[PDB]
């Protein structure tokens, strides 16, 4: 059970900053009205293999609370493209290796939190 947490609404240029609690990998997606969900960060168990999305490179950062059995995605330099669904997934299927960019690969998730860049 994924218990999401933080999105909301920031100016374009901004930060906001997504959590989500539940061994297994972590990813966020995203889904805008009228498109295909989307890929946007993954992070293994131990915290030391990350994988972002093209999108997502040079300006957001995922982590891992390994104390709190936490997940979190800290995005900056948002634009109103950014503007989505985000949901975080859980994928028991990898132990060790970070999460992989395929939704189908993930079991677990999040109930999803609005993020909006004005």
């Amino acid at each position: 059970q994924l218990q999401e947490s933080g999105g909301g609404l920031v100016q374009a240029g901004g930060s906001l900053r997504l959590s989500c609690a539940a061994s297994f990998a972590m990813g966020w997606f995203r889904q805008a009205p009228g498109k295909e969900r989307e890929f946007v960060a993954s992070i293994s168990r131990s915290g030391t293999l990350t994988r972002y999305a093209d999108s997502a490179k040079g300006r957001f950062t995922i982590s891992v609370d390994n104390a709190k059995n936490t997940v979190s995605l800290q995005m900056d330099n948002l634009n109103p493209d950014d503007t989505a669904v985000y949901y975080c997934a859980a994928d028991l299927h990898r132990p060790y290796g970070p999460g992989t960019q395929r939704s189908d690969e993930y079991d677990s998730w999040g109930q999803g939190t609005q993020v909006t860049v004005s």
